């Protein structure tokens, strides 16, 4: 392995490991002097670490794709976070992640530009009878012209993630900070809620979702009431990744009077029956949407490329306009969706 | 042991352990089929868990004091977070914490009241030549009242913590939400920064005072609708932060009219008598001037804090009493040098500000 390893940007303050080298290999290190086996569990592959005389374990992965990857350590059967990194919510857990620098990483860099606030908002939902929480990005100049109003993008995570995903893993505030400062995107709010919403009684993962109801009756009215927003349909966009792409498509198509932009990133056909035949009327769709956007990673596994393919095929045959973007050499992971957002946001509200 | 155990409120979604019973015992569980020894390190005590036939380890602590406690697991030598909990920054790491329900926990509860925003703010410091981050609480009515302006509390964490502490394990936004809604505290901003600040390229000397006075406060007063007079600005901290903010307050009497010291004063770690003439550059020499400077001077302490914190505060208080300098004193019953003590101190301190 090439020895130009450096601490990742995900490291806890003062922690030297994990590290990444120019081969995009990840090196982890942990002290466990009584352990029999210690492993790095990354990219669906287990790597055995090697123990030195002092009982310190060190090892490296094979080369990783650029960007962000969840991982964990295995210590004699214990699946645990790496004490070396900050933690992220995904795969149904708070756990470790590693950042492997990308060639285009500058578009989500922390730059010397005006930075918008990222705000936590707690609210009670009468529909779910539970406490909820969303995060809201306001652009840097939001506090300048106090008569000015802004459009809003509602941006949703995937399965087994939560409302913190887009803001942390997804670097949404930095992407928009940069796009806005560069004059590529209109100043906008971004609202990130939790796509899990069920009726009071139900805890089952196959229970019916009422996220559409929550977004339309509790979230959006609250945002438009509490922030200086433009609340017309041409001022409101919706998008999501994976499960969230499907959710937000459903919401957009069911509420044509309230969204004029849709973005489906790596979502998971007879236009007469599909989605209650909402794609039947090709003219109605093209009229609703100023922007209908589809995103995919070139390295995504089955079934995501197939899903997007069949969808485009239906679109093409129906004469429904859409924009399509492919993230090179990324899979069903966060860099794909960082890039999708970076390509999608500049199309909005123009 | 009373089998009263229920999932803690710090558990990750869908995780059954850790759990707490009515004895305030903490039960943890983790699967480690090949492990030889798994331990719970909590309250300064290591408890050996027991392994069952499915490779799963379970064990429980002694009764804990009420409130929030940092902890970790040990797995065959590896000091690791508990996969069962969300994580907190403290003790120099992101790691586990347990919440043992307090009898008065209602005051930091998530209640059906108007809720203010907690905002992340990133900024570059030319004094430290580094990127920094603070968190800002704005009151629930901040947006509704576009012409209204608000006073500001600057609130600092302890050693080996950071700008997220007061907001997360400190529950600052909920405490203020509740106090403000209850009409007990004036609607205010709370600004939570990182007490660590050093010169570029530098146990190094702190320049946090310079960063706070010359970069943060001007930034906040420039970006938010604040009242920016000394009588509209308060400062306070816990442990190390109590020390730092005392230094800052006494050096900058023309910018602060309120100080709060939670489990810490600047004579730390000494428990010996103070000389007002020389202590802290004689800033407490003129008792009359100090009494005029401060509308509120607040000291907090847990009744179960370890040596030397009680002795440190006692010596400071005796200095104060002798000088005839007034102060408010609050004791948190049955808590030590930990976050519930400081939650309670904020709850008592905040209602005294800007009145
Ligand atoms: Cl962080």
């Amino acid at each position: 392995t090439v020895e130009d390893f450096k601490p990742s940007e995900v490291n806890q303050p003062g922690k030297l490991y994990p590290q990444v080298n120019s081969e995009r290999k990840v090196r982890v290190q942990i002290s466990a002097p009584e352990a029999k086996v210690v492993q790095l569990d990354l990219g669906g592959v287990k790597y055995d670490l090697t123990k030195d005389e002092k009982g310190v374990w060190t090892g490296e992965s094979a080369p990783q794709q650029e960007g962000f990857h969840y991982y964990q350590l295995n210590v004699d059967g214990a699946a645990v976070p790496d004490p070396g990194t900050i933690y992220f919510y995904g795969a149904g857990r708070w756990g470790s992640g590693i950042e492997v620098p990308a060639h285009d990483a500058d578009f989500y860099a922390l730059k010397d530009v005006p930075h918008g606030l990222l705000s936590e908002m707690n609210y009670y939902s009468n529909l779910t009878k539970a406490w909820r929480r969303c995060f809201v990005y306001t652009p840097a100049g939001y506090g300048d012209n106090k008569d000015k109003r802004y459009p809003v993008l509602y941006l949703q995570h995937g399965s087994f993630e939560d409302e913190t995903g887009w803001g942390r893993q997804g670097k949404t505030n930095l992407i928009l900070d940069n796009l806005i400062a560069a004059g590529k995107a209109v100043p906008m709010l971004v609202v990130m809620d939790n796509g899990y919403a069920t009726k009071p009684g139900e805890k089952s993962p196959f229970a019916a979702s009422i996220f559409e109801e929550v977004l339309m009756n509790e979230v959006i009215p609250m945002i438009d009431a509490k922030f200086r927003t433009l609340s017309g349909r041409e001022d409101r966009a919706i998008a999501g990744l994976s499960m969230g792409a499907n959710q937000t498509m459903h919401i957009a198509m069911n509420n044509p009077g309230h969204f004029a932009y849709y973005g489906g990133f790596s979502g998971t056909l007879d236009a007469t029956t599909f989605l209650n035949g909402k794609f039947k009327d090709a003219k109605a769709v093209n009229v609703q949407f100023k922007v209908f956007f589809l995103g995919l990673g070139t390295a995504e596994p089955h079934p995501f490329p197939g899903v997007v393919k069949a969808f485009r095929q239906m679109m093409d045959k129906q004469g429904i306009k859409y924009v399509y973007y492919e993230s090179p050499d990324t899979a069903h992971e966060w860099l794909t969706w960082r890039r999708a957002l970076n390509e999608f946001a500049p199309l909005l509200f123009k």
